[PDB]
RNA sequence: GGCCGCCGCCACCGGGGUGGUCCCCGGGCCGGACGAUCCGGCGCGCCCCGAGUGGGGCGCGGGGUUCAAUUCCCCGCGGCGGCCGCCA
RNA sequence: GGCCGCCGCCACCGGGGUGGUCCCCGGGCCGGACUAGAUCCGGCGCGCCCCGAGUGGGGCGCGGGGUUCAAUUCCCCGCGGCGGCCGC
């Protein structure tokens, strides 16, 4: 069967280069696989401006969406937030596909270095604030902890990584009358017990009488629960 | 003023990716919101090609183009190799009522076969001679298919003319549907005695065998009968087509 | 490219009407008498008279019906919509 | 990362309800009835204590404290399990 895979980690970590390496064993190990992530369609704006940014983020998840329909598909986004793997998860319970979290990580300067050789176009300090602020997979809910965690500044065994995927997506992604007669009859015991101040050894034959009443009760076939609680009333009016 | 659909057409290797970039690059500094779409934003993104993902790629890309129109310029970088892909680029447009210009691109085989091979001929040279050689100018069957500039990439472009002739057209009112305008009439009692008139003037014909010269004054007599008429406020049909029987019966 | 539906082929543009040599409504421009207003008009082609660069005549894809076709009928070309085919 | 929360601590398991000494629903298992069946009847965990020392019976308790006539329920603390919204 098909999955999603989330990756998630800071910018220059990576994720689009291990996204196309991904792909591409998974291709020769006879998959149909699709890489999306929100930069393809941010990147078609000639300019950045916050208020692209709804249309980015809108138009991403409905090509996810149609996407997960028919093939794999690796989501190659930062997903700083939790609540964006969430967003991704919804998806793929909303199709009851298995997904993965993949986690890719880097030191702070692996990543600065990376940036600067890029052109900074990310400013550093920007960089250093996503660091810290980045929201740790897992560490908040069960359904957020990484099925991998990949270490860029070494080697990688994607033979390995698809074998693990594979196997994954061949599991399965799982993700009146009688209430109302003992509920009824526990409030009118309860009015009773008021109305009348009865003792400690008193009390104790109104629970038992009760029992009792319930316990015949669930032995006759037809019961009207309005007609039922009538009757219990008026047994303890003679009691 | 307001939105429109670029489209692009040109073989591979012709320019058009790097000819919508700074395209984008100028409107934007014009002020203008727009984005760059292509199929080929989403073939790439499968590590490898099968026609079977064509469907989901045409599918896709033209709802990406459909949903951003209508809120930004989109410039389509696509081959548009044939008419009826780039009608249904139209229609996209002729389904918000926004305007569309085809620019075309081109350049010599000479060109096209040398930066096909600098790209390591992904696409065989072969293939290359071939579309270069069964392609159709647009523009050569239908009117709306001709394109609103023709560009030669190998020579210098001017970024800004052309921004600046994309702009005016944009503040254009499209041909789209100015032809659902059923409006502009005339109250009931009015194109009544529009269509009374008429045939009263052809039973008049008939009755006294008029020949082509007499019949004209007829006609300027319905003319002018009618001209005085729509100047009154209040009017009653059968009156009025009692006035007009004899203003012909005293002719 | 094929099938079906519908529309255009009256001529500044849009819409509408119509067996009257077109007409109506809104928009545009030109001319004229008087400058608003009012009155006349508007494309293309062939011919003719004129001699000055104007006036007039015939025609508007072909054919039919008819005194008369923009209108009705048959065919031709084109537009729009729907559905199929094409789509390194 | 912030704010908040759900579930269990009634006792075969899971879900639900409930100030009445617990109950409802689905599943499971054990014993009996049953010319493999199904259905019907009865029942189910841990701890300490007692008669018997019989693969038997009975008693009391269910993390701690509080409100109570009564707590599975409600409040507070404890242990174990899990989530929501937002940060965009
Ligand atoms: N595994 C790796 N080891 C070392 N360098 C790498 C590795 N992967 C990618 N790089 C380099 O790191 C830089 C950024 O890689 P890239 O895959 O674009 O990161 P990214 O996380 O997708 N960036 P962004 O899209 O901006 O969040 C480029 O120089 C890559 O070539
Ligand atoms: N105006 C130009 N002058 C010189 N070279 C150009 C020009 N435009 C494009 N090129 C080069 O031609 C090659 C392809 O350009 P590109 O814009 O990608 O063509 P394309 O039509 O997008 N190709 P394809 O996507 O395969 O249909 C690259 O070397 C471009 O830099
Ligand atoms: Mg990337
Ligand atoms: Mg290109």
């Amino acid at each position: 069967h098909h999955m999603l895979i989330i990756l998630t980690g800071l910018p220059g970590v990576g994720k689009s280069t291990f996204s196309k390496n991904l792909a591409k064993i998974l291709s020769k190990n006879n998959i149909d696989v699709i890489v999306l992530g929100s930069d393809l369609i941010r990147e078609s704006f000639p300019v950045w401006k916050e208020k692209y940014e709804e249309f980015i983020k809108k138009s991403t998840y409905r090509l996810i969406d149609s996407a997960l329909k028919n093939y794999w598909v690796i989501v190659d986004d930062t997903n700083y937030y939790n609540s964006m793997r969430r967003d991704l998860i919804n998806i793929a319970k909303k199709y009851n596909k298995n997904y993965a979290i993949i986690y890719l990580k880097a030191s702070l300067d692996v990543l600065i270095r990376r940036n600067i050789e890029r052109g900074e176009k990310i400013p550093n300090e920007v960089i250093k604030k996503m660091y810290e602020k980045f929201d740790e997979p897992g560490k908040k809910y069960k359904w957020d902890e990484p099925f991998l965690i990949i270490d860029t500044t070494k080697d990688i065994d994607f033979n390995e990584i698809a074998k693990k995927l594979i196997e994954k997506s061949k599991e399965i992604p799982k993700f009146n009358i009688s209430d109302k007669i003992d509920k009824e009859t526990r409030k009118i015991v309860s009015e009773y017990i008021k109305s009348k101040k009865l003792d400690k050894d008193k009390i104790k034959e109104v629970v038992e009488l009760r029992k009792e009443f319930l316990k015949k009760i669930k032995k006759m076939e037809e019961v009207d629960a309005d007609r039922v609680l009538k009757e219990f009333k008026d047994l303890l009016n003679s009691y």
